[PDB]
């Protein structure tokens, strides 16, 4: 029971608000708006409850506590932001200091601004990079002086950065207001984490793919304390197809280190009663390439010298579709194939459908230029804060937060 927005009275207060918008960028301009969308029911929600002010605050990119300006600004998401809101939006080339108090200490009635990438400043990470590219560590009593001069944008404090929340950081857990609300973003994703986590509709299967094993184990660990089902799948599954059966897995993706505890993993999911699902057919390569040779392989044929598994195959998206079926609830973490790859999407975007068609039968689906919004339960916003909370880590961020 943290205190949320919708519980915080705004009328006549400024509204400092960390946010997360740092958004993909080519050179530099956005190039996937969601992030800045997903904010847009918390502002509004100020804005229509009589604030004074919304003082907008995040980073963009790594310039590792250096000004970057010409690489990493937030100018160009103001202007994204105002089509957005249908609002004007203010953009400040600073985020601290005596201009940018002095601009929020008494705005017009109803102004949004947004100040410049709070990355630009090393206070905010507490290390950074110089000039040259070594580190630097920040002095306690300039994070200090940043943390106070952030606290005074506002009256009262919001985060609704939940793909920051992982992060300790000066504008996350710095930011001393005698009122600390979680945002709407915010508020939904730790409803739908913890729903899942503590309390899970039944039975409960977990989809974990992506590259590594050795950087999931924890994530596989946690998880199996939790669901009932889990399919094992993406490049994962190659190591532990080649231990557990002797695969032959060709030059697919083998994780040394991984290795050496799937056996562990294995026992834990037999101890716990989880039904794991492994795939049994896949998609190969003749190199690491969206154009590649493609070619077809079980678990029992092998995959050829010199070829590489980059999708399930059709028995494999079977098994996943049956485990999909006896689910009530889903939470799918990393794909199951190269799916960037249309000639190694079609494992990927077959079990979307069957997240889909779940989601309409009252599944509650959890995925860690399309309507995604209508189709499955919740989208998550945040890759490295979710998978810190599947992983059964308390976030920095929610735990600054008031109680109420
Ligand atoms: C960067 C990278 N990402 C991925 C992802 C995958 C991948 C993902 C899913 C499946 Br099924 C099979 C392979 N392979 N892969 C490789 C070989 C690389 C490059 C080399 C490496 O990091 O091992």
């Amino acid at each position: 029971n943290k205190l949320t927005l919708d519980k915080l009275d705004v009328k006549g207060k400024r509204v400092v608000m960390r946010v997360d918008f740092n958004v993909p960028m080519k050179n530099n301009q956005i190039t996937n708006n969601q992030r800045i969308k997903a904010a847009v029911p918390s502002i509004k929600f100020c804005l229509d409850n009589g604030a004074k002010s919304v003082v907008l605050m995040s980073h963009l990119g790594r310039p590792d506590g250096v000004p970057m300006p010409d690489k990493y600004s937030l100018e160009p998401v103001a202007v994204e932001l105002k089509s957005l809101l249908g609002k004007d939006v203010l953009f400040l080339k600073d985020c601290v200091g005596p201009e940018v108090e002095k601009a929020c200490a008494n705005p017009a009635a109803g102004s949004v601004i947004l100040l410049e990438n709070l990355r630009f400043h090393v206070e905010e990470e507490g290390k950074g990079k110089d000039a040259s590219g070594n580190k630097v560590k920040a002095e306690p009593a300039k994070i200090e002086a940043f943390r106070a001069s952030l606290s005074k944008l506002g009256d009262v404090y919001v985060n609704d950065a939940f793909g920051t929340a992982h992060r300790a950081h000066s504008s996350m857990v710095g930011v001393n207001l005698p009122q600390k609300a979680g945002g709407f973003l915010m508020k939904k994703e730790l409803n739908y984490f913890a729903k899942a986590l503590e309390s899970p509709e039944r039975p409960f299967l977990a989809i974990l793919g992506g590259a590594k094993v050795a950087d999931k184990i924890q994530l596989i660990n946690n998880m199996l304390d939790k669901v009932n089902e889990m399919i094992i799948g993406g490049g994962m599954a190659f190591t532990f197809l080649k231990v557990l059966n002797n695969m032959e897995i060709g030059t697919s993706l083998f994780d040394e280190e991984g290795a050496k505890i799937v056996k562990d993993l294995m026992s834990k999911a037999e101890k716990n009663g989880v039904k794991i699902t492994l795939p049994v057919d896949f998609v190969t390569a003749d190199k690491f390439d969206e154009n590649a040779k493609t070619g077809q392989a079980t678990v029992a044929s092998g995959i050829p010298a010199g070829w590489m598994g980059l999708d399930c195959g059709p028995e494999s998206s079977k098994k996943y579709a049956e485990a999909v079926t006896r689910a009530k609830q889903i939470v799918w973490n990393g794909p199951v194939g190269v799916f960037e790859w249309e000639a190694f999407a079609r494992g990927t975007k077959a079990l979307m459908d069957e997240v889909v068609k779940a989601t309409s039968r009252g599944c509650i689906t959890i995925i860690g230029k399309w309507n995604t919004e209508d189709k499955v339960s919740h989208v998550s916003t945040g890759g490295g804060a979710s998978l810190e909370l599947l992983e059964g880590k308390v976030l920095p961020g929610v735990d600054a937060l008031s109680n109420i």
